[PDB]
């Protein structure tokens, strides 16, 4: 297993444009066009996106283009953070995929709110930031998912995903 796979498995793939969880319009690989309630605003910022003329609709192939550049975007974005940087770097390999994960979906600066966990996470206090990790709307509104990345946070191993 590795981040694509089980950033894979989160978000699916759909290829025509779709409403996430918050009800935003998103395509792919869980890839976020906007905020806006406008499905042309959404198209317009998909036909960029992807510099052709999609009419809401993408391959398979332009799907993982963008998925692959935002995985990149969301490491580039961890090692340029002051406050996820050093949380990172303390972490082994399988524990980096959850940072990643959590990064993906809600952005840098909602990651960089956890302050708490984050601290916890820094002194390899997983049963703490386990817990801690849970008192969050992150956690209520999209519980299989954050129990998912939780238990790899807690564990270090993949087994939530397997
Ligand atoms: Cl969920």
């Amino acid at each position: 297993m590795n981040i694509f796979e089980m950033l894979r498995i989160d978000e699916g793939l759909r290829l025509k444009i779709y409403k996430d969880t918050e009800g935003y319009y998103t395509i792919g690989i869980g890839h976020l066009l906007t905020k806006s309630p406008s499905l042309n605003a959404a198209k317009s910022e998909l036909d960029k996106a992807i510099g052709r003329n999609t009419n809401g609709v993408i391959t398979k192939d332009e799907a993982e283009k963008l998925f692959n550049q935002d995985v990149d975007a969301a490491v580039r974005g961890i090692l340029r953070n002051a406050k996820l940087k050093p949380v990172y770097d303390s972490l082994d390999a399988v524990r980096r995929a959850a940072l990643i994960n959590m990064v993906f979906m809600m952005g840098e600066t909602g990651v960089a709110g956890f302050t708490n966990s984050l601290r916890m996470l820094q002194q390899k206090r997983w049963d703490e930031a386990a817990v801690n990790l849970a008192k969050s709307r992150w956690y209520n509104q999209t519980p299989n998912r954050a129990k998912r990345v939780i238990t790899t946070f807690r564990t270090g191993t993949w087994d939530a995903y397997k």
